């Protein structure tokens, strides 16, 4: 449900082919929040339960609302936590294709982590999805040091955080349909583009 630790719990001897690391929004529960479970269900349908590991960013990432105001849109401790997860994936399963995503503060977290990542690991992330991306305007719809063709941003009209503000309006809470369809569609397509099928 809202908590998935497939990478942490996973057996190195039987690595999944695909590893998905997702960061939840502010004040959300577990380590997947409101959108992560929907994406996970569809990924499992496409790759099979044993074909993909779903890993939420928990630990030091408290998803504290106030941290949206920090320089990178999240805390240093949260960035360290997500970086460590990408590092764990790379060490535990060097041949797995990675995919990532985040919502709201988690989208800023995903962008900051990917920017700081060792390039050899960053280059293994086949696709990244960002919902209600709080640094959308500041970063011009991109994740620094990461290609545009591997990035998909879902920013609703009227979602003020996509337009340089930190005000939470109704459109910021309307990403359900995207998480159920286009987001997993994009991730599956990007994985198949490099892995074949």
């Amino acid at each position: 449900r809202t908590t998935r630790d497939d990478l942490i719990n996973g057996n190195s001897a039987s690595c999944a082919d695909v590893i998905f690391i997702f960061a939840r929004g502010s004040t959300e529960t577990g380590n997947l929040g409101t959108l992560g479970p929907s994406i996970a269900s569809n990924l499992e349908s496409a790759f099979g339960k044993d074909g993909v590991w779903i890993q939420g960013v928990g630990g030091a990432y408290r998803a504290t609302l106030g941290d949206n105001a920090l320089p990178r849109g999240t805390s240093s401790a949260a960035i360290r936590e997500m970086l460590g997860l990408f590092q764990q994936a790379n060490t535990k399963c060097p041949d797995a294709t990675l995919i990532a995503g985040g919502y709201s503060q988690g989208a800023a977290l995903a962008a900051a982590s990917i920017e700081d990542l060792d390039s050899a690991i960053r280059d293994k992330i086949a696709g990244t999805v960002l919902f209600g991306y709080t640094k959308n305007l500041q970063n011009r719809g991109r994740i620094p040091n990461y290609p545009a063709d591997r990035t998909k941003v879902f920013c609703n009209t009227g979602d003020l955080v996509c337009t340089g503000s930190l005000i939470v309006a109704a459109p910021h809470l309307a990403y359900g349909p995207d998480a159920r369809g286009p987001a997993p569609e994009f991730l599956i397509e990007k994985v198949r583009a490099v892995r074949g099928s």
